[PDB]
């Protein structure tokens, strides 16, 4: 049933520390509106420099983050992310183009995709969550500065 499917997504999303304290009604909005995208080894989920207005939660598999830096022809490997982590918030919070590539590291990667309106009405409205992601993005900014991102 729909209710059971919803309960399953609820359990997973509550396991994502970012969403652990979100009010039930906002979590429900995410559950109703999320979409799921699958990727295989090497597929670019996000490309650096592109417009983007969606937020991703990694529901299965691993992805790597690459980014163009000074003195390097090719994007450099910054980190990998795994199930339970997230990405894509920076373009929304900063009102910017995508600031790094996100690349599937293995087959059958699955991301929960949340569009801009849902993000703003859920994650952008719960003050505690917005303030947190802002600290997160500011930290990303400092990291970019350190490695001299192009
Ligand atoms: N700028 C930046 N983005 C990062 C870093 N590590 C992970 N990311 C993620 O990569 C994403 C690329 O798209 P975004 O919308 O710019 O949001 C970014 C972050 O979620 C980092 O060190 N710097
Ligand atoms: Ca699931
Ligand atoms: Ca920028
Ligand atoms: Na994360």
């Amino acid at each position: 049933t729909a209710q059971a499917r919803d309960e399953q997504y609820r359990n997973f999303l509550r396991s994502v520390s970012l969403l652990k304290n979100l009010p039930e009604d906002k979590l429900t909005k995410i559950i109703d509106c999320l979409e799921v995208e699958y990727y295989d080894k090497g597929d670019y989920i996000i490309r650096e420099g592109e417009e983007g207005s969606t937020f991703f939660i990694l529901a299965k598999g691993k992805v790597k983050v690459t980014q163009s830096t000074e003195g390097h022809d090719q994007p450099q490997l910054i980190k990998t992310l795994q199930k339970g982590e997230y990405f894509g918030e920076k373009a929304l919070i900063s009102d910017d183009v995508r600031s790094a590539n996100i690349i599937a590291e293995e087959n059958d990667v699955a991301c929960l995709v949340i569009d801009r309106e849902t993000f703003n009405q859920t994650v952008g409205t719960f003050e505690e969550l917005q303030k947190y992601l802002e600290g997160y993005v500011a930290n990303l900014n400092r990291d970019d500065e350190k490695r001299h991102a192009k």
